[PDB]
């Protein structure tokens, strides 16, 4: 049922850095995730240009932000290309080993955490505000899976049997106790207007 | 031998905008191209993780900037994944129709040209300083081609028989008469230090 994997040593080191380094500008985590969703949404667009049947799993390309104060989660859903089990296991489709190399090296030469995404490892900025992150994903070439980690050197991957989503990725952020501002309508609007104003797909902020 | 294609109406409109709009900050064009090269270099890295034989066409991943004052060209070569003829014809691998949509719409709502790359059409910023742009490209799954355009609503694609490059892309900028500062060692250093300091691959500035 549940498979458990060790993070590579560098990712495990990146995550510990993210979690442990005092750094107040935690809000960038949302920009980095909406920017991954946009990327994943570009890819399915690009693919559907030459093969229109790639969109049979959903023709709408968009991003939804869904807070839930009862569960203490913020969830970014996109109808992008999604990831295959292989992609999930190989660091969620990213060049994360060499990306963390570059990033640590940049951190040496005068970069701050907010720059994480120029190394292609922006996803991990989720650990700025979340204590567990769950990624449900569905790519056309594969079944639906859920990747999950509370950091600590390991992640899990299982097949997901709850709500088929048809196509895309859902990043559920189980927020830290003291990071619940990110569940506020007003606070999320502010960050999307500030950091993600010019994204080429609709972003819908759901209400509770 | 030479095939000739019409730009889609929007790209042709984007290019005319780029060429015709007074906008002094022309130097961003280099950031946008080094950033495409980095992206193309990420992709071959990601692919080679699971299939190491993808690197048989070259194991070095890097970017070279090569001015030539005699020919009045600046050339950005990368050993990235390269593009197939299909990719070249379909707007150099980009979602350019909807990207230009997004960009024009952003330009409405208060964005400037320097933001072009957040819509995935940064390549065309080459027309800020170049009167012709030639792209030689080689992907593992295809032969070597040269795409070329002086704008004006059409591009050409031929197969390239000069210097096999093994794998990657070469963007040759035939610079405009009054844009030759971009051929100066000092000026290029300045722009790379300013806009592209934290790129995860070596950038080599060649000397004349
Ligand atoms: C290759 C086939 N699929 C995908 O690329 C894909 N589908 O869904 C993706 C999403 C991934 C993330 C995180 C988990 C990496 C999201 O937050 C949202 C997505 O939609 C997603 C994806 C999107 C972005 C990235 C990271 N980029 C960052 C810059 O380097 C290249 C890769 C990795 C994966
Ligand atoms: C899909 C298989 N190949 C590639 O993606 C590829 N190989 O070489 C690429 C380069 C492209 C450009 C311009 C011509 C688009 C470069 O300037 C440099 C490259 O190395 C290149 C490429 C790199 C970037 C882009 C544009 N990005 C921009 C953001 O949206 C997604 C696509 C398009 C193509």
């Amino acid at each position: 049922e549940v498979e458990t994997f060790a993070f590579q040593a560098e990712i495990a080191q990146l995550m510990s850095l993210i979690i442990n380094t005092f750094y107040s500008n935690k809000e960038i985590f949302l920009r980095e995730l909406i920017s991954n969703s946009s990327d994943a949404l570009d890819k399915i667009r690009y693919e559907s240009l030459t093969d229109p049947s790639k969109l049979d799993s959903g023709k709408e390309l968009h991003i939804n932000l869904i807070p839930n104060k009862q569960d203490r989660t913020l969830t970014i859903v996109d109808t992008g290309i999604g990831m295959t089990k292989a992609d999930l296991i190989n660091n969620l489709g990213t060049i994360a080993k060499s990306g963390t190399k570059a990033f640590m090296e940049a951190l040496q030469a005068g970069a701050d955490i907010s720059m994480i995404g120029q190394f292609g490892v922006g996803f991990y900025s989720a650990y700025l505000v979340a204590e567990k992150v769950t990624v449900i994903t569905k790519h056309n070439d594969d079944e639906q899976y859920a990747w999950e980690s509370s950091a600590g050197g390991s992640f899990t991957v299982r097949t997901d049997t709850g709500e088929p989503m048809g196509r895309g990725t859902k990043v559920i952020l189980h927020l830290k106790e003291d990071q619940t501002e990110y569940l506020e309508e007003r606070r999320i609007k502010e960050i999307v207007k500030k950091h993600s104003q010019f994204i080429g797909y609709p972003i819908t902020l759901f209400v509770e």
